[PDB]
């Protein structure tokens, strides 16, 4: 039970919560990669250079891609940042991003030392 493993278990706990029924009402747009073509967002990949979503974070966690909590947090925040960059701030998806990021930031702050 080394510090990095321990901190990544906390990250995995957060990830499970973000994917849980508890938060499904505002988390669901972040479950899978933005389907730009399907949503008619033909400028999405010109504006967003590094797409990110919770399925990609889950795949990277399962594959032991993340070496520390900082790397995991950078992907979760990239996902939110992409949402805030692309969308007008009054879009429903931005309100949902804000709510899910509140869940993330408050639990991430409870990281074991
Ligand atoms: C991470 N997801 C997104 O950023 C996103 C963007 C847009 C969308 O159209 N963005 C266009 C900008 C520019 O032009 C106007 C806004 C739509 C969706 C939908 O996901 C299924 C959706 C539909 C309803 C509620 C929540 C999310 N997600």
């Amino acid at each position: 039970m080394g510090k990095l493993s321990e901190q990544l278990k906390h990250c995995n706990g957060i990830l499970k919560e973000l994917l849980s029924k508890k938060h499904a009402a505002y988390a669901w747009p972040f479950y899978k990669p933005v389907d730009a073509s399907a949503l008619g967002l033909h400028d999405y990949h010109d504006i967003i250079k590094h797409p990110m979503d919770l399925s990609t974070v889950k795949r990277k966690m399962e594959n032991r891609d993340y070496r520390d909590a900082q790397e995991f947090a950078a992907d979760v925040r990239l996902m939110f940042s992409n949402c805030y960059k692309y969308n007008p701030p009054d879009h429903d998806v931005v309100a949902m991003a804000r709510k899910l990021q509140d869940v993330f930031e408050f639990r991430y702050a409870k990281m074991p030392d």
